[PDB]
């Protein structure tokens, strides 16, 4: 269980990092419009 | 005590997966 | 110190709730024009 | 334990500060 929460604590992480690398491609393409 | 905390992550990560999808018909919207 | 956990969580949570409630009126505002 | 926890909670809690700059800058360019 705290394994677990070890995992998901890294799933969220990476997740936000996905998240907020797709957001910094949309801001690239729409600057360079 | 470790339960309520998992129990809040797993709803955190489902979040997640909703912010995604709104990105991918966002991009989409876009021509991206 | 677990307080201030369950205090992040929701600080987390909120976040998350207020980032894909942004997302949603970009999303709104983009499939109107 | 509760320390190694806290201390990515508030490591995720960043990047969604990181998050909302992206998409106030998103708006902008957006118009809105």
């Amino acid at each position: 269980r705290m394994k677990q929460i070890e995992d998901k604590l890294e799933e969220i992480l990476s997740k936000g990092y996905h998240i907020c690398n797709e957001l910094a491609r949309i801001k690239k393409l729409l600057g360079e419009r």
